[PDB]
DNA sequence: TTTTTTTTTTTTTTTTTTTTTT
DNA sequence: AAAAAAAAAAAAAAAAAAAA
């Protein structure tokens, strides 16, 4: 080795190969990078070995794959494969735990892709410690990193997780690999969310959602079924907003029902929405747009119980209230994003590009967004993007 | 050797070289200091080596740079460089991992600035045990502080972190080096913040905020939704406040809508503020300034959902309420800062100099502050700092 | 020799720095013949603090500053930032314990400051610079020098990655005083707190603010000053509250106005509105202020949360001054809990409170009379015992 | 058993098995600065009234100890100080005094220079301890040992000392506590677990005799609407005062503003008084507080709360030496309470003339003769007896 | 043990105390080869119960009573109250 | 024939990780 | 929010042991 000037452009471009799973490719950042290390953590049972077996089958159509498993015997893995089904043209399988015995086979198969079905179950013969020991994990991961960086092998490592929900072993492990994925999914849903917390080769904002099914993990193409309901005739008082949950844009319906107050102080009731925010929005509508609302009771709901924290919902909430009060329908493919100011201005929102992209992917026609958010934003040309400046403009255009 | 002197001693000055990233220069106390040690810690994948490759390029425009790394090969570094820039001042890469060859090549090329990358990923063949040993990093740190002082090389060091997020290694590491930086970001946010916990050459309070983007880190300059020209021109009931978001001042905007109640009682709906605080402020206004407000509803909001609960916002809240009740605008170039006492006094506030300086940087023309806070303040030339001591003074000056 | 109880003792000649917020932590001043240990996180400010101490003590006696971790140029550059060498002192930057022992015997300094015992070493043994044996022998040498020359020694000790002193636990036994210098990244105050001091109370902490011109002592941590009340401002009063161990001054403010619409609000901040409405009920029953038909609005100034029962008297006097439209004197302070019978009940730490009010230059403090039993009033403060709220209201207004 | 000498700190006796037995060792460990040397100087001075005492110190020269003694002020009849570290010289001074109560101010700062090790060496301290054992055995001297502690607290070589040591107890306290707790952990001659507690002061350590948190008796004159109740701070009984202000609802509607108590419990209590006693409280505001901010909320308070409310409504004073304990039922029955014996004994210790208690709870308890324990059945009976 | 296939069977030698209201809470008696754990509210009778049970089992067989938490003198002085 | 010494061992302290407990 | 289980390292008590 020698020091070199940066203009010694020995950099060959990374011809990263795509698997068939677009959800997997996107989290990785376009594809599997040769010579990368990917560490997949996640709770027991969540689907890590299923995911890796699927991608191993798909990659075996394009390159040689070696699947290495300490924790499971070859018959179990073949039983899962036949439950999933693939030609498995060049898919090698190797149940092993001794690092020298895997390294020897790696140096003859020359696998383009290597799966390590659990790092905590594979041991160096050098280190005396138990298979989950910190020193064992350190030595095995350093040897795998040598194999990867020397032979351009892409290595997928399954990591055991502590009861905290964070990867076990020395933090050196998270420092040394190139990509760290978590695989997780709460019991309220069937969906399994794959997310990158580190990715030296791509954006860590991309997340992939799978559903676990008999016969494998299948991609879910719409994360949010809860909007899907085609509207009744009439159906006044509904609007749709591209809100946000964690990092993924999710599109959700807001509904309102405005009715004349009787025999009490006018009272306002919500679900999934802060009633303070709704009271503000109703005050803005009554002031700036002249909707008589201090004599109306109002009821607001988000479909599917998705809780709408962020201020970007306020414009869609106002449009829902207006649609109910006017008793006139919005279009089922109009979508609304923006904070509503008490001076009636529509205020810019973060992540505007992702929201417009997601609205385009779900096939909406018109998305209304704050005019000042549009600066330098490139729209997808298939969806009409309307920049709006004040609530009176939105009401006059929608109604 | 055998010194021993009175305090009359050479007092040699410290020169500084600024990077082009003012957000980075700020944290170091105004620029890189020759012969200093700066230690960078932070979560895996946070952006440390992008930041250091950016600053490595900028220093490379004004001096020779040697970038060592044991983490990554020269090809990966060059691919990153192409991703984030034009290679407009080429510098040296060295993929070395053993300290003797580093010391050799650094003595031969004799750089102005040196970057180690991770101190935990370099070892010394003369001593001790495993990579990342406490025994190893201590001795490498001693070698670096020597090489630094013998040559006046400024050295930047990446440090691993524990799972708790504190710097790894023996505390001798955190004592021998001169500057210790943390690079961090909460998962609910897009920003990365860079903060000093120790800095022998400047204040630690100055943090720097970056956004991660496809072309690298970019300094945000404005951590807030307050973009001045957002204001709806004819807007009334809005005012801006300089608020401490922890250690950093941020702009925030307080909006009020004030309107007569059409019921036997009046609402006090408030988002982002304590409604008891707003109710106290309206009682101060009604008693001292004579605004008839018990007949009026008030609705109050903070822009962008920022939670504003420090006493310094009371003045801007009072001015927003008064602006709405009077239906007169305020100039969007004025900031307000001050606690409001039930006497109508504007009480002094903490960190007043930071607040004035940050109001100055984003180009505000006036800021109203407690007059008693003005003592010893270095107030910048570009902004007229208007001392005030009663709410009625503010209302006469502004309305 | 067992000299029984006949040995003769002379009072320690406690010298003082100008930083009273430092002197308080040592329990009144710097004793001679003594070891002080300063611990704290890296970067906290220990060297800045001991530089300022050196420069101040140099006005009283000879100071020698030694530092194995920092060159004399860096120390002089810091001193030039902090101020000027008008009180010039000796600076050695030595690492050899034998050399500093010889130099101390030559110069006979009144005060010695060692900025890292983790870098002094003696050649009689060798090893890692911070080795337990090296620090133990060096600190034994320092215990000799302290006794032999009556020298006050300030030692900077390193700290582990938890907030505890490194090196042998025997260290905290040999030394006479142990200080931790501590702070929090969300803040910018530094607290200096003792964990051991056999020459004086360890119930006192010093507070500092790190600034460009050094560690400024924060004599008054509250945003509460006698200079800043509006001349005729009614409806506020001062109370000596306690933040754990530290007496903290606080102002309570009250706005009383007729309840023109609806029914009586009791909107409150920093206080508790149940406490406040109790106090208004006591005033209305016992003192006769017609406060039922009044709205009342109360806040702590400065956003300090007030919990303890000692605030009741100050809150009552703030309400009463707001109702009566008669200002309280800004230099009078109130402490005491209010009973629903209108009695004023005893409070804890009464002496530490009166001492803090005296030290902050309050001309007068009101206290529950029965708490005066066995009390030791300072000279610079007038202390008034009161028995009932009627007595207070007659005396104040 | 063999006889016990008592120090004047009865708190110290009770943790030390009821008193220091002669001819045996005691080791007090604890964090530096906790107060070991102050405690042992007070103990040694109190024992000086019984016989000769020697205090040996390496870690503190005689002048500093004398300064501390003159701070505390206690008279020091035949109190010996000895600044020494040569253990053989200590042993010889033992025979030049023949003490009766010996103190070593730290085992880690005395050395027999011939034998072994450095002053910290486990062998050196163990062997010094083995010599001390012979000196204890020979002259029946009770020897108090100060222990250093490990960073963890484990007495800096615990096992080999502790088996020779007989009795070990730990002196400790937290960063903010004015109190320091002296916990006995092993003891051949008394309750193997106990906790002594002291407050540290500039006058020296002072016992916490009676509970830590009682603060009372600031009663004024004709203070209607006040009553006293015995309540538990877990296992400690404490004696606390309830105050009530009852006043007509001149404006608005009846408030129930309450602090310390639960306003639901208080609402039940005023409903019970309204129905069973016939107090017209529904048109009254009633304001209730526990004195001193004590979180006084356990079922046994309801009788005292009822008597405070009734005293305030009637505007007649409760006697300042009457105490009440009792749960109140919605039928006006007064129900049993958890630990009535301990409450009556605390009431007696604080010198209360009466305690009112639930009848059906006097069965099988030994009423102390100094206090008039009164059984009451019903709230109407209580209000007849008191008012 | 080494060889079994549902064979050797000493059965439960269930040994009573004189208090049947103790025996009834177990299987009608104590069981050899077993650990019984007793908890309870502190000082309420927890040790009094087991000391008395010892004074009743001592009639049937040898009982060794070990206390880390109380002195042998105070133990025997309490037992004398029985 | 004691004196290093040096392995072996204890054991303590620092530090990092992780299983319980609100 | 709190503890206890492994890893790494230094301090040290001890002895196999070869010297000086
Ligand atoms: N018919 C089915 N047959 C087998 N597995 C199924 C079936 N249906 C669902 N599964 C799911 O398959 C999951 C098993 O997880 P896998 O993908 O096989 O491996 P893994 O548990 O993620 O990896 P580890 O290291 O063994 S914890 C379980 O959570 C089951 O819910
Ligand atoms: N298009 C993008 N391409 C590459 N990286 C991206 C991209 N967008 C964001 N990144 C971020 O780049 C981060 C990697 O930053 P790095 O500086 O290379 O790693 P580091 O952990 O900070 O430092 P080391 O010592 O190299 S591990 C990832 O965590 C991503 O979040
Ligand atoms: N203009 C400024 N220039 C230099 N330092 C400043 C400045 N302003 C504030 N500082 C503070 O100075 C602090 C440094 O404190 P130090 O005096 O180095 O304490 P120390 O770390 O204990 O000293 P040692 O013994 O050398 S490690 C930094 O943490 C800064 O917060
Ligand atoms: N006016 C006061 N004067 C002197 N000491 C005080 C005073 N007030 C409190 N103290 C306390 O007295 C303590 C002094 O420590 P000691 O009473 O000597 O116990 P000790 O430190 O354990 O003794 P050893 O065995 O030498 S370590 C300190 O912790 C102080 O907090
Ligand atoms: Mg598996
Ligand atoms: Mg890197
Ligand atoms: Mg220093
Ligand atoms: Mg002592």
């Amino acid at each position: 080795t020698k020091p070199m000037k940066l203009a010694e452009v020995t950099s060959i471009n990374v011809n990263r190969t795509k698997t068939e799973m677009e959800e997997f490719n996107r989290v990785l950042g376009g594809g599997v990078v040769p010579g990368s290390l990917v560490l997949i953590g996640g709770d027991p049972g969540i689907g890590k070995s299923t995911l890796l077996l699927q991608v191993s089958t798909q990659l075996s159509q394009v390159g040689t794959v070696l699947y290495v498993s300490g924790e499971e015997s070859a018959q179990q893995i073949k039983l899962r494969a036949e439950r999933l089904g693939d030609i498995d043209s060049e898919f090698y399988l190797y149940a092993e735990t001794n690092m020298q015995s895997v390294r020897a086979e790696v140096e003859r198969i020359q696998p383009d892709f290597l799966i390590i079905d659990s790092i905590q179950t594979i041991m160096s013969p050098e280190i005396s410690g138990v298979q989950g020991s910190v020193s064992q994990v350190r030595e095995v991961t350093a040897e795998l990193m040598q194999l990867a960086k020397t032979n351009n092998i892409a290595i997928f490592i399954v990591g055991h997780v502590t009861k905290e929900g964070t990867l076990a072993g020395p933090r050196m492990l998270e420092h040394m690999v190139d990509t760290v994925l978590y695989f997780e999914g709460e019991r309220h849903h069937t969906f399994r969310i794959l997310r990158a917390v580190k990715n030296r080769f791509g954006s860590t904002n991309e997340i992939g959602i799978f559903e676990m099914q008999s016969g494998g993990l299948v991609e879910v193409l719409n994360p949010s079924q809860v909007f899907l309901e085609e509207r009744l005739d009439g159906a006044t008082g509904s609007s749709i907003v591209v809100t946000m949950e964690g990092t993924r844009p999710i599109l959700a319906e807001v509904q309102a029902l405005v009715t004349p107050t009787m025999f009490g102080n006018a009272k306002r009731t919500t679900t999934g929405l802060d009633f303070n925010r709704a009271s503000l929005i109703m005050a803005v509508l009554e002031k700036r747009a002249g909707l008589l609302l201090q004599n109306q009771d109002a009821y607001l709901k988000s479909a599917g119980g998705v809780k709408l924290d962020e201020p970007a919902i306020d414009l869609a909430v106002a449009v829902a209230i207006a649609s109910s009060y006017k008793d006139k329908p919005t279009n089922p493919q109009e979508c609304f994003v923006g904070e509503l100011g008490l001076t009636g201005e529509i205020r810019r929102v973060n992540r505007i590009e992702q929201r417009i992209n997601e609205a385009a992917k779900l096939g909406f026609t018109k998305i209304y967004v704050p005019k000042n958010s549009l600066t330098g934003i490139t729209l997808p040309k298939e969806i009409q993007v309307i920049g709006v400046t004040t609530i009176q403009e939105v009401l006059k255009k929608v109604f």
